């Protein structure tokens, strides 16, 4: 139950073992870590991990997810604009 259809994963950064292709993609986009993303769905049949982010959609293999540094979020904090 490591991967679920609804999970808020925090993005900390890519691992060293990470491939040059994926790593380069981070360099190409100025949207580097520092936020969280939700999983669109998880295929137990044996398909890669499909994830969606308000920024863009992307799919990575299970191994790729393990390599990427991620952390679960449960802080649950909100600020009031006024009053």
């Amino acid at each position: 139950m490591q991967y679920t259809p609804d999970t808020a994963w925090k993005i900390t950064g890519f691992s060293r073992e990470i491939s040059p292709a994926y790593r380069q993609k981070l360099l190409s986009l100025g949207m580097l870590p520092g936020s969280s993303f939700n999983v669109v769905r998880v295929a137990p049949l044996g398909d890669p991990i499909h994830i969606e982010t308000r920024r863009v959609s992307l799919v990575l293999r299970k191994k790729d997810l393990a390599l990427l540094e991620v952390e679960a979020v449960s802080s649950l904090e909100h600020h009031h604009h006024h009053h």
